[PDB]
């Protein structure tokens, strides 16, 4: 049920309808909760079937909404990253073909970097607790140290193997 | 497939029993490589059927782990982070709420760090890439360097939100 709180978060700010939920999951909320389309039309259906939705929040959903975004839960279990499996078995690389492969990754990192960096100016062209776009300034900075974190741990590794 | 290399990869330095594999998805490979029980059988399962393992690598499954090894590939889709989808939502929150969920996020992300901090102890106690410990060292610095990070990003956000 991976996307029935995006769903219910969209709806948060008013009706919308399926189309209208669907070119959100295209924009913005795609690059950090991507959906298929096969699963979006089945959670609307089952979203409405619990009485979440009738689209617009009912009470209920609106509820279920604010639980779920006051809940403290765990940090979850470290996200697969197959570049990072590679890393840990860099014993199997020469040395170039260890830097090949460093340099290759931090050039797609720099290359993701920027794409951000382009978002981020669109969405900044003075941002505080209260904007609107607070949740879009907070979903974008955190991708964007995310990348600068990733580049520079990638930096540090090529000069301990170049 | 999720297991594939990295079974291959945990039987790149000599031949290891199904035990001792699974005791080593229960050490440091299963920090950012869970494997489920049920799932690693039935991987190695499928290797020996594939002509990759016989449990030793064969000729076979060696050119297998270094091909995915040197391959470049594109970088993935962004792994969801559920917290972030409720920092996307927080207009939904009041202030105090946002405080709250904020500070809970920076309290868990200083405990995953400071478990990782006595993990780097432990295997420092002259880094370098000709180490056999240095793909270790590259899965816990990255793991390290993501979480300050995150700590550091979460405390610019507080700062904003108190
Ligand atoms: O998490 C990501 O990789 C990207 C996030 C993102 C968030 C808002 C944007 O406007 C663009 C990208
Ligand atoms: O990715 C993580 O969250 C943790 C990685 C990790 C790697 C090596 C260790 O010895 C401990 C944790």
């Amino acid at each position: 049920r991976v996307l029935k709180y995006a769903i219910l978060g969209l709806l948060r700010k008013g009706e919308l309808s399926g189309y209208d939920i669907t070119s959100y999951f295209k924009e913005e909320l795609g690059q950090f909760w991507s959906a298929k389309h096969s699963q979006i039309y089945p959670e609307l259906k089952k979203l409405t079937d619990e009485g979440f939705i009738t689209y617009t929040l009912t009470d209920s959903g609106k509820q279920e909404l604010h639980d779920w975004l006051i809940r403290h839960q765990p940090i979850p279990e470290t996200v697969k990253d197959e570049f990072m499996l590679k890393a840990y078995f860099i014993s199997s690389l020469s040395r170039q073909e260890a830097s090949d492969l460093f340099t290759d990754q931090l050039l797609k990192r720099k290359a993701k970097l920027s794409d951000l960096q382009g978002s981020y100016e669109k969405l900044m062209a003075p941002m505080s607790f209260s904007s609107p776009d607070f949740g879009h300034y907070l979903v974008l900075t955190k991708a964007l140290e995310r990348e600068k974190n990733y580049v520079s741990w990638l930096e540090s590794i090529l000069a301990m193997i170049d």
